[PDB]
């Protein structure tokens, strides 16, 4: 452990996500075959970018759920600060 | 077919990318992995922070490639505007 | 009012922040001469990107400067979630 | 000059963009205000996000008129590989 407070995720949680790192994993082994059929970079490209997207948006579901739940039960435990600089580096990150 | 003039990839070229693909599809099974085993929101983040910069490179990497080659031999060969336009579109695409 | 715990911003605080955006008010009426002397719309697109990063770090430095003093002061005083849920609209927004 | 083919604004295209820039430049000076006021850091990050915006929008537009027009006339003339590269060069600094 060693880390700011969690709110476990349910069975449900932990389904809906994994749907779409699944559909993810499709997209990227559809793009390595997509490279081995020497397909035109173009068709690459923009599915590619479709990868990109899905992972801005499981990204941000997850920065999300950590804040509304795991983040705001720390502030109410009393260890917000801890939980707050922790998603504040998260977010520099994502930005470099 | 029905697209812009394309320069074939070599064995070499289909290799690099395949393995820097390979890395992300482990990368993204090591996300499924971790979100399975309940680990904490922001290391999950984090390593999806490293598969959008590794996604970026290799779309970035595959746009210049185009560009050179690609968009460049259709240029000498008389159908530029056409390689131009298509560009434009995915470059308007990964900005939407 | 009617928001989240503020720490007020010192004479140096603003004083600095003035400075960056004042060089940045520059760079944009820099853009407009551009403009209007009919200049190489590359040579513009240059200093438009300048620009962007300009504001990505001030609006950083802002972000950063909230989070770190008057969040941090919200989560002690007891309107932590109050301030968290603030903070997380305006980060949807800069990714919207 | 020295620089890749260009097809010079019209009255129209410089006052369109014009507007465009001085409604930026105003909400660069009301965000100056703002933090004179010293106004609430997340409302200064909205309006920051506001003009983030509207430069991507400027940008973006100045990119497409340059490959639509510029570019696309070079590649007819015969300097479209000097125009790409410039184009791909700009392209890649909005990366970096
Ligand atoms: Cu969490
Ligand atoms: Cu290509
Ligand atoms: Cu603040
Ligand atoms: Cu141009
Ligand atoms: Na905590
Ligand atoms: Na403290
Ligand atoms: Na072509
Ligand atoms: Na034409
Ligand atoms: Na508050
Ligand atoms: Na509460
Ligand atoms: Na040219
Ligand atoms: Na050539």
């Amino acid at each position: 452990v060693l880390h700011g407070t969690m709110i476990p995720r349910t069975k449900e949680e932990i389904e809906n996500i994994m749907k779409r790192l699944k559909r993810i994993e499709g997209q990227v082994r559809g793009v390595q075959k997509m490279v081995e059929d020497n397909r035109y970079c173009i068709d690459i490209l923009v599915q590619i970018s479709a990868i990109q997207a899905a992972l801005r948006q499981v990204g941000m579901q997850l920065l999300e759920r950590h804040a509304n739940h795991c983040v705001a039960k720390a502030i109410r435990e009393g260890s917000g600060e801890q939980s707050l600089r922790e998603l504040m580096d998260v977010i520099k990150q994502f930005a470099k």
